[PDB]
């Protein structure tokens, strides 16, 4: 009809866990996004933070500049009572259904976007407890897989693949709930997923596995699930291709602009958890 482009499913993965800013760029970064959000930005205790919580906001910002043509400086983000990122219904948006999602954990922060179906993301790092044995952590959360769940996680001989498992099922759950944006009281008892195929290829996109909600089939939710990294597992819950691009910082920095001047407080004000023995946590 017209001489445009039109926006389809958008998977991006940044490694924040790897990005060292010169001061220049972490500054300019901290200029091109809004206000208040450089002021959560600027709460952040650990640098590690700030970097994965700036990536999601630069993302973000490149996704609505990029795909829905809004110039970056005219950009308007809020967020749900819940906290939740959203773009200002007051359009220059030809997509009602428009939609994104972003997560973080370990070294990578994620984004996905639809035109119109609903999307959740999540992604989590397997890694060996803070404190306690593998056992006793399955045991603290126990109540939130169900006993198919369960059997299928300790299916396997070895507690190495049973918690990468149990990271893929946790991950899974996020996803759906971070899509239909329930939060912190939603009983995950209540979702049962069936995991297929039960060994994952770093890189590819899976979509076999089905959501039992309350016993019953969700047949309208799927499920993509990609191994970005050998410890990291992001799931991408969808209502009604897909392999993630890895960007770099010059790739989210592509249409950004400075909104707010330079500010030199932003410079000096996070801890490194190179300077601090990890323990218990990851900290
Ligand atoms: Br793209
Ligand atoms: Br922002
Ligand atoms: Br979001
Ligand atoms: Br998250
Ligand atoms: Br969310
Ligand atoms: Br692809
Ligand atoms: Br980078
Ligand atoms: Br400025
Ligand atoms: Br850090």
């Amino acid at each position: 009809l017209y001489f445009q482009g039109h926006m389809e499913g958008v998977r991006w993965a940044f490694s924040c866990g790897t990005w060292l800013p010169s001061r220049a760029e972490w500054l300019l970064a901290v200029r091109s996004i809004q206000p208040e959000e450089k002021e959560r930005i600027g709460q952040f205790v650990f640098a590690r933070d700030a970097k994965a919580a700036m990536a999601g906001r630069l993302m973000i910002r490149k996704l609505v500049a990029e795909k829905l043509n809004i110039p970056w400086n005219h950009i308007r983000l809020q967020r749900t009572a819940k906290g939740k990122p959203v773009l200002a219904k007051d359009s220059s948006n030809p997509y009602p259904n428009f939609n994104f999602n972003i997560s973080h954990q370990g070294d990578y922060a994620v984004l996905a976007a639809e035109p119109e179906l609903q999307v959740g993301i999540d992604i989590m790092k397997t890694s060996f407890p803070g404190r306690g044995s593998i056992p006793e952590f399955f045991h603290i959360m126990k109540r939130k897989f169900t006993n198919k769940e369960w059997e299928t996680i300790r299916s396997f001989k070895d507690e190495w693949t049973q918690l990468d498992m149990f990271y893929r099922n946790w991950a899974l759950k996020e996803s759906f709930i971070k899509a239909i944006g329930v939060g912190l009281g939603f009983e995950l008892q209540r979702l049962e997923f069936d995991l297929s195929p039960l060994n994952l290829d770093i890189g590819q996109v899976y979509k076999e596995t089905r959501l039992f909600l309350d016993g019953e089939e969700e047949k309208e939710w799927a499920f993509e699930e990609s191994k970005i990294d050998e410890h990291h597992f992001v799931a991408v819950a969808l209502r009604k291709q897909r392999q993630f691009t890895i960007l770099n910082f010059n790739d989210l920095m592509s249409s950004a602009v400075p909104m707010t001047p330079e500010d030199p407080s932003f410079w000096d004000c996070f801890c490194f958890t190179e300077e601090i023995p990890i323990r218990n946590g990851t900290k």
